[PDB]
Parts: C-alpha cells; sequence; structure tokens
C-alpha cells in the first residue's frame, strides 16, 4: 500500500466518506479502481472513502500543483489565458504527439501576438533525468521546474505562477448516491423558468453546490425518466454536464454539475457576450462537438441540441446539457413536433415529419447552433415564422450565411443541412475540422534546438 496524497480540500458530505484539506495524507489498496476509494487519514486517523481524481500518489509528479496530467493542448490554453494569469502562469502536462514526453506550458506577452502560450516539449533522458535542451538537464521534472522559475535561460519567460485550477467535480455525489430524497437538497436561487419546469441552484447535504431541474407535473412518468437514467448516468464526458442524482418522485427532481455563467444563448446576447471574436466562438463549437461526438461514440441522442441547452463556466467552458430527457416529455403536442413548446426551427425534417430523431437529426441541430453562434444569438430564420418553417425546409430552403459569418463555416453548416441523414458529417468530422480552423506557420512546439 501506497501512501496518496490530497490536491484539494473535500469537505465531507455522508457517513461514510472521508473529510480532508488539500496536503493530508492518506493511505489506500494500490491496485483499486473505481472512482471512489477507501482510505484511511495518516493525519486526522478518520477514514471513509475519497473520490479518486483528489488524490495522487505521494511524492510523484502527479502529486506537484503545477501538474495537469493529460489535459490537451487546446484546453490548456484555456486555463493559461484567463485574463487574471500574470505572464509566466505555467502548467506541466504530458504531449499529446510524442508518446511518452511531457510539455511544460507558459503563458507571455507578445506585441505581435498578444498573449499567447508557448508550449515546449520536455524529454526524457537515458538517465530517468529531463531537458528541454541538451544544455541544461536534471535528475527530475522537480528539479527542472525550480531551474526555470529562477530564470527564463532561454524560455519566453520565467515561470512565476502555478497554473489556476478549480476542484474538479466527483463522479457522483458520493459513493453509492443516485436516488436521493427531496431532504438532501436545499433550493437557494431559482435560475429560470423552462417550459417544462423550472432551474434553480442548490446544495446537497449542506455542502456540495448542485443544480437542481425541478419538473412540472405529469411531463413524464417517473418510472419512464428512472429506467433512462440508467443510461445518462453513465454518460461521463468533459463537455457534458454530469447527471448527478434524481429524486424519482413526481415532481421529479435532477441534479446536475451547476454550471456558473448559464445558458450560452443567454450569455452570447448581453455584455460579455457582445465582443467576442470569432477564434473563441469558434472554440466554443469545437467544445460542444466534442461532447457530441463521445454521445456519438456511444450510440445516444440528444434530441434538442441548441444554444438554449448549452451551459458556459468560467474560461468559455461550454458543456451540453439535457440530453435524451426531451424523448421522455408527454405532452401530446410536443411530441407531434407541434405547439408553441417545440423548437422546429432546428428539427431536421425527418424528425419533424416522421419522428426520426437520431444523431443526424442532432448534426442539423448543430448547424443551427453555428448561425446562433455567429449572431451573438439572433433567432435562426429570422423573416420566418415557426408555423411556416417546415413546408419551407421541406421545400430546399436554407439560411444565407449570417453576415460576418466565414463562409467555409456556412458550408459546414450547409453539410449539416443536407437533406438525407446519412451524408451529413459525423461529429467525430465536425470535432476535427473545429479544433484546426485556424491553422499558424510552423511553430508547434517552441524548437528548444538552443534557446
Ligand atoms: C419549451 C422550451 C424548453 O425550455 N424545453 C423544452 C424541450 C423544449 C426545456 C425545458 O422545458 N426544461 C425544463 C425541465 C427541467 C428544467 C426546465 C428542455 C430542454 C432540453 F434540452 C430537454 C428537455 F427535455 C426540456
Amino acid at each position: 500500500v501506497t501512501t496518496f496524497v490530497a490536491l484539494y480540500d473535500y469537505e465531507s458530505r455522508t457517513e461514510t466518506d472521508l473529510s480532508f484539506k488539500k496536503g493530508e495524507r492518506l493511505q489506500i489498496v494500490n491496485n483499486t479502481e473505481g472512482d471512489w476509494w477507501l482510505a484511511h487519514s495518516l493525519s486526522t486517523g478518520q477514514t471513509g472513502y475519497i473520490p479518486s481524481n483528489y488524490v495522487a500518489p505521494s511524492d510523484s509528479i502527479q502529486a506537484e500543483e503545477w501538474y495537469f496530467g493529460k489535459i490537451t493542448r487546446r484546453e490548456s490554453e484555456r486555463l493559461l489565458l484567463n485574463a487574471e494569469n500574470p505572464r509566466g502562469t505555467f502548467l506541466v502536462r504530458e504531449s499529446e504527439t510524442t508518446k511518452g514526453a511531457y510539455c511544460l506550458s507558459v503563458s507571455d506577452f507578445d506585441n505581435a501576438k498578444g498573449l499567447n502560450v508557448k508550449h515546449y516539449k520536455i524529454r526524457k533522458l537515458d538517465s530517468g533525468g529531463f531537458y528541454i535542451t541538451s544544455r541544461t538537464q536534471f535528475n527530475s521534472l522537480q528539479q527542472l521546474v525550480a531551474y526555470y522559475s529562477k530564470h527564463a535561460d532561454g524560455l519566453c519567460h520565467r515561470l512565476t505562477t502555478v497554473c489556476p485550477t478549480s476542484k474538479p467535480q466527483t463522479q457522483g455525489l458520493a459513493k453509492d448516491a443516485w436516488e436521493i430524497p427531496r431532504e438532501s437538497l436545499r433550493l437557494e436561487v431559482k435560475l429560470g423558468q423552462g417550459c417544462f419546469g423550472e432551474v434553480w441552484m442548490g446544495t446537497w447535504n449542506g455542502t456540495t453546490r448542485v443544480a437542481i431541474k425541478t419538473l412540472k407535473p405529469g411531463t413524464m412518468s417517473p418510472e419512464a425518466f428512472l429506467q433512462e437514467a440508467q443510461v445518462m448516468k453513465k454518460l461521463r464526458h468533459e463537455k457534458l454536464v454530469q447527471l448527478y442524482a434524481v429524486v424519482s418522485e413526481e415532481p421529479i427532481y435532477i441534479v446536475t454539475e451547476y454550471m456558473s455563467k448559464g445558458s450560452l444563448l443567454d450569455f452570447l446576447k448581453g455584455e460579455t457576450g457582445k465582443y467576442l471574436r470569432l477564434p473563441q466562438l469558434v472554440d466554443m463549437a469545437a467544445q460542444i462537438a466534442s461532447g457530441m461526438a463521445y454521445v456519438e461514440r456511444m450510440n445516444y441522442v440528444h434530441r434538442d441540441l441548441r444554444a438554449a441547452n448549452i451551459l458556459v463556466g468560467e474560461n468559455l467552458v461550454c458543456k451540453v446539457a439535457d440530453f435524451g430527457l426531451a424523448r421522455l416529455i408527454e405532452d401530446n403536442e410536443y411530441t407531434a413536433r407541434q405547439g408553441a413548446k417545440f423548437p422546429i426551427k432546428w428539427t431536421a425534417p425527418e424528425a419533424a415529419l416522421y419522428g426520426r430523431f437520431t444523431i443526424k437529426s442532432d448534426v442539423w441541430s448543430f448547424g443551427i447552433l453555428l448561425t446562433e453562434l455567429t449572431t451573438k444569438g439572433r433567432v435562426p430564420y429570422p423573416g420566418m415564422v415557426n408555423r411556416e418553417v417546415l413546408d419551407q425546409v421541406e421545400r430546399g430552403y436554407r439560411m444565407p450565411c449570417p453576415p460576418e459569418c466565414p463562409e467555409s463555416l456556412h458550408d459546414l453548416m450547409c453539410q449539416c443541412w443536407r437533406k438525407e441523414p446519412e451524408e451529413r458529417p459525423t461529429f467525430e468530422y465536425l470535432q476535427a475540422f473545429l479544433e484546426d480552423y485556424f491553422t499558424s506557420t510552423e511553430p508547434q512546439y517552441q524548437p528548444g534546438e538552443n534557446l
């Protein structure tokens, strides 16, 4: 057995789990898998279950504050470019492209490019040591990071601030927490009204901040929902709002990861919103596409993808919410894809006409969402009304490229609107197309040739 070190405070919720503060020494049995592990605190003496993502071995590279694991290139830039981060804010991560190399990412400022991240490959020596340039080597990553925190010696900037992060969200409210009773949940601020319920900020067991969706009675069966949520429960992805739990007594409450800065449509309208440029819009659309790509890999269907059901967080993280919920609603109008409650303008016509909701109808929607993203939230088909959008779409019509949308993107929307589902692109493609939309020249990594 290995002592692990805590990387974040975790305020004990239930009986059976453990409170600990960042730094505590915890004892666990090596070969454990799963999301919740059994720990004995050699610090506190207390014992319980802990979320496995909140610890790392003692004295291993992972243990360090600045070590961000196998986070992605595109997402490290998200965290580093936070505008409160001084120059020299850094992190260390695993390289996505060179088998076992690590990579040091560092914020800098440049007259041409503004504030930008510079990525340095760190290769491991025959000695187990580490080097950014052959000229300057160490026996460990920690020595390396120490040294460049004192002089840039080649680096764009001396390392100053460990990259600031947030506590990850655990995977579940605690071990064995799926269905919970109303009284564990406290509704504090109500956040908005839907067509079939409300959305709330709240707290579970007086500790964890949660979102709480409350369903209007008669909307779905609590039976149908629960059997559905055995599926949703399994969809874990960093761009899907995580489904924590549920109260299966009418009225259904659905407990979800709190998203701090609200719906995407809201956020696009209104300030912090009126001034985003395309490369951040396109980075948002790529985040949604990575969420939907996982949905795609899991043979699932969202059924109401659009900006109103994307939530936004810190640093413009975007996440897909309320997936596969819309199927279970019983409102004989809505289910007919009729009425004031049905997003006809985002609905692929085969869904509108034949209930044929599939991952490809979700690709249609995604194309509409791209117009929402390039208009800062303007309604789609602006001159039309809903009652008329079906005929017009079945008769061949499509949206002209919004003013101020690069035609390369608009032609992507047009693949999303191709008449025959099976010739619309996949989400894998939509994801790769957008994480690579802007092509610079060679400086992928800084050449450590000699610095
Ligand atoms: C009528 C417009 C609307 O807001 N919808 C309707 C589907 C269009 C909301 C909705 O009512 N949400 C309420 C239930 C819990 C919180 C508030 C909705 C969005 C989805 F992504 C999936 C759903 F199943 C439902």
